[PDB]
């Protein structure tokens, strides 16, 4: 069904139509906190702040702020952490974030240096032997392992909060190969990672939001959180009917804006979930398919 609606919506070419539809129908709430001139410099974009409401708030006393949103798919049962690519000054904010919460998984769909600018810093450790301390939050972070992929590393983290001596371990799914304001090369290889994400636990209500970001944390993080939650409520019912792609996307712009940058992304998000839908309506074979037709190796 979502299915017709994606071919009369190729047909009349109006995919820049219905995006800027959303774009008016979205949301709109205060960001006062995130534009406090004390909080200038933890917001990487002028532009791209979160709301009040919804935002992540830090559990020290003197400056909770953090550019992150907390999206509470409530139907679908599921939680993200929506954030920006942490900046040089707050990366142990980011990682505070990360223990406060309880997160299990850091979903990052872009790469440090993107089309020659720096969009994130260097916030987690490339080497086992050299670990981060972040003196600010004291917390410690090493890199246990990696598994590098031709398009995604996965790389186990162990996050040791300083203070108590508690540790624990942290997942990261580095998307390497999804340009900003851009796709992913193929739905086939989008959705092979995202059930990568899924079979590490990551997404379980056993555990803290899992955090998603990009370089802005709306882009490609709306279209990865869009696409999960949309499979979810389509598993949830067995019913891909049921799920309105458009419906679920202004719901998500309630906690954070801007989600989706662009129509190509939008029309991204429909094809990942039109396909996903083969494997929640019982063919399990085409996760076989899709990582075959990713080449991860
Ligand atoms: O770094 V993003 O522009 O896909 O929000």
């Amino acid at each position: 069904e979502m299915e017709k609606e994606f071919e009369q919506i190729d047909k009349s070419g109006s995919w820049a139509a219905i995006y800027q539809d959303i774009r008016h129908e979205a949301s709109d709430f205060p960001c006062r906190v995130a534009k406090l001139p004390k909080n200038k410099n933890r917001n990487r974009y002028r532009d791209v702040s979160p709301f009040d409401h919804s935002r992540i708030k830090l559990h020290q006393e003197d400056n909770d702020y953090i550019n992150a949103s907390l999206i509470k798919m409530e139907e679908a049962q599921r939680s993200y952490i929506l954030t920006q690519g942490p900046l040089p000054n707050t990366c142990g904010h980011f990682w505070e974030m990360v223990w406060e919460q309880k997160s299990r998984g850091v979903v990052m769909l872009n790469r440090v240096m993107e089309k020659g600018s720096l969009k994130c810093a260097q916030y987690w450790p490339q080497k086992e032997e050299k670990e981060m301390i972040f003196e600010d939050t004291n917390l410690k972070l090493t890199l246990i392992s990696e598994d590098i992929k031709s398009y995604y590393t996965v790389r186990q983290l162990e996050l040791e909060n300083l203070t108590t001596q508690e540790t624990r371990e942290i997942l990261h799914f580095h998307y390497t190969t999804w340009p900003d304001f851009g796709v992913a090369e193929s739905p086939a290889s989008f959705l092979n990672f995202l059930f990568k994400v899924r079979e590490s636990g990551s997404l379980s209500p056993e555990h803290g939001p899992v955090v998603v970001h990009c370089s802005a944390g709306i882009g490609r993080s709306g279209t990865f959180c869009l696409a999960d939650t949309c499979l979810l409520l389509m598993d949830k019912r067995k019913d891909p009917s049921s799920v309105d792609i458009k419906k679920v996307l202004l719901e998500m712009r309630k906690f954070r804006m801007g989600l989706i940058q662009t129509a190509d992304q939008l029309r991204f998000s429909y094809l990942a979930v039109i396909e996903g839908a083969k494997f929640i309506m019982g063919d399990s074979s085409v996760q076989d398919q899709w990582k075959e037709l990713s080449h991860e190796d």
